[PDB]
DNA sequence: TACGCAAACGTTTGCGT
DNA sequence: TACGCAAACGTTTGCGT
């Protein structure tokens, strides 16, 4: 089609893509003729033709796990947002933990020829280890692991570490002592990751969380409201639960509503991530803050460079968790003691 | 690099392609040993290569409003779904309104030729409405009108008007006729469609909503908070409040909460939307379920088929809300008396 | 029988002049 | 000065034999 605009404005292709892309200088006149017919003819250049030849697509591919879930479509949305204003398309791929849904996408992403990926699996199994290395040509960088699990990718860092012991912290410098935990899948890192950082300043202040009262939780409100129920539904109770996310804790909520059970006046809450609306969670909920979108521009930025600049070492950026006290959480018994 | 392949296997790339697609009959041994340099070279066919001789890239652009919000989140990812099991490829593309931002992603879209578009803008003026015609050769289906707007494009209505009166209805036939109302954006089918729903049942009962009880949100918690405010934060206030989105009643319950009003023992609530944790709302709302699923499947199969079956003409296909009982409402002081 | 040739898809770009 | 030629990018596919 650029043959039949080349045509209309009699110059060769080449003129036209000169003009097309301002790689090399045109006549006003020729400019504005290859216009004129560019537009007539209603002209739309092909992505495709072009990055047959220039060798990059320009557009990026999020491997993720879903994207519904609160926590993950705030990151995605800065993610896109990110590619956006440089240029690139997004491709977002949800493969729900399966691995043949991950070895699938991988693959179509693979033949789309993406410029760079973008992985958010949540839990990453030998298996799932070894795909990912099978495309060690393509630039990528994993978006959610504790430590850097591999060689041949960039990571960010969040520190569910320092963000479990946080949370663990507060409730103790409160006044509390006899304290609950509803984690999420261990086989995450914001799952066994947040829980450690919690159980240590635990150990530190000497406090024994008894088993009965750690449940786990899916980071899905149904979970959250189960454990609530277990956890308060038993004959000695806390007087303060830390929730491993704020979704997880809107079902804590509700579930201690429907037991008539007051918060924070008969237990206190505190939970993690600091989704966009957990101030309207009802009490406002106080949580431990994640920086969601310096996790996405941080995360489109360590790619852009292995794209741009073509690195080729592995590399690992640290964001960090911080403490926002709302309304969920009261002083405990001991508060006066210290 | 086909050719790379074909040389291991010592046959012609037009073999390799053969086998690659089981496109004619090849001998096993032929067969197999294509796999085998496939293999060992470490080959990726590439689509865009592909796309450029079969004339389609079998990926489907999606012009978004926003994906944080849970509306919209949960409607992606049941279009994704879709994409995903007809082997389709998903392009994010979020324009916050912005009509240069959707002149862009919409340009960007057809010069990566997406086989399809799928179009959720929330508000259509005439110049959006102008821009999305110079594309009527690019597939497409807007999921979020109420009418047909256009001549150009396949459309799915969700009945929101009957939404609207649905709510109404039920809050009179609880025993309330002192109601407020705090609508999402007139300028989208969801905002004044809902609305006028609501206020045909209030005149056909001869109810009369006072300007000081109808108050505008944008589908944001916060504004779900302000409003509720401004409402009860007068000196008469109604008994019940409809509210346009699940989300923004969540805004409107925190304030009520705040300002020391029972939910629905003071005031009753009813929202719409039914968005995937409106049960774990705290009490658990009372709503108009919007079916998004089928929003979206629905979306994609229309365009699956005009993309497929060279469908020419538009069509329109109608969805169904329905309400869903839960904790937020109770008994008005007419109840008894009807 | 089972396969190979060569043109074509829509652009970019090294050389020329 | 300001532009045009023709090869090349990685596959698909109509004909042949
Ligand atoms: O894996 C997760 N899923 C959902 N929400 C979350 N918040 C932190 N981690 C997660
Ligand atoms: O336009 C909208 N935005 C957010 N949530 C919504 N729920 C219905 N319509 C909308």
């Amino acid at each position: 089609t650029i043959k039949d605009v080349a045509k209309r404005a009699n110059v060769s292709t080449t003129t036209v893509s000169h003009v097309i892309n301002k790689t090399r200088f045109v006549a006003e006149e020729t400019r504005n003729a290859v216009w004129a017919a560019i537009k007539e003819l209603h002209y739309s250049p092909s992505a495709v033709a072009r990055s047959m030849k220039v060798n990059h697509t320009k557009s990026i591919g999020l491997l993720a796990t879903s994207s519904e879930a609160a926590y993950f479509a705030e990151i995605i949305e800065a993610v896109e947002k990110n590619c956006f204003q440089k240029g690139y398309t997004l491709i977002l791929g949800n493969a729900w933990n399966n691995l043949e849904k991950q070895r699938a996408y991988l693959s179509m992403m693979a033949q789309k020829r993406v410029d760079g990926l973008l992985v958010m699996c949540s839990e990453y199994p030998e298996p799932l280890l070894a795909m990912l290395e099978e495309y060690r040509h393509i630039p990528m960088v994993v978006m959610d692991w504790g430590e850097a699990k591999a060689d041949f990718t960039d990571a960010v860092i969040d520190n569910a570490f320092e963000g479990g012991y946080m949370a663990g912290r507060y409730l103790i410098e409160r006044g509390h002592r006899e304290i609950g935990v509803i984690p999420g899948p261990l086989e995450r890192n914001t799952g066994a990751g947040r829980l450690a950082g919690f159980m240590k300043a635990m150990e530190e202040a000497m406090i024994k969380v008894p088993e009965s009262w750690i449940v786990q939780g899916d980071f899905e409100p149904e979970s959250g409201y189960r454990a609530m129920q277990q956890i308060l539904s038993q004959p000695h109770r806390p007087t303060a639960v830390f929730c491993g996310g704020d979704i997880m804790a809107m079902g804590a909520l509700c579930a201690a509503d429907e037991m008539g059970l007051r918060v924070p006046q008969d237990v206190s809450l505190i939970g993690y991530d600091n989704v966009r609306n957990a101030r309207y969670f009802t009490p406002a909920l106080t949580t431990i803050h994640q920086p969601k979108d310096s996790l996405g521009e941080t995360a489109f930025n360590m790619l852009l460079d292995r794209i741009v600049n073509k690195r080729e070492e592995p590399q690992s950026i640290e964001v960090h968790p911080r403490l926002i006290e709302r309304r969920s959480v009261a002083d405990g018994p001991f508060r006066d003691y210290r």
